């Protein structure tokens, strides 16, 4: 039910960690990470490892 947030890019790098009831909470409270954190990257989404993580 953990998830964990990383930040990466040329000169942007963050970690994170959060914890909830389940992703889709989670997934909206962390798309505001990375709009919180203007970051602009690819994002992937793992149902076996339910982490979100965004890549630059």
């Amino acid at each position: 039910m953990q998830y964990k947030l990383i930040l990466n890019g040329k000169t942007l790098k963050g970690e994170t960690t959060t914890e909830a009831v389940d992703a889709a909470t989670a997934e909206k409270v962390f798309k505001q990470y990375a709009n919180d954190n203007g970051v602009d990257g690819e994002w992937t989404y793992d149902d076996a490892t339910k982490t979100f993580t965004v890549t630059e």
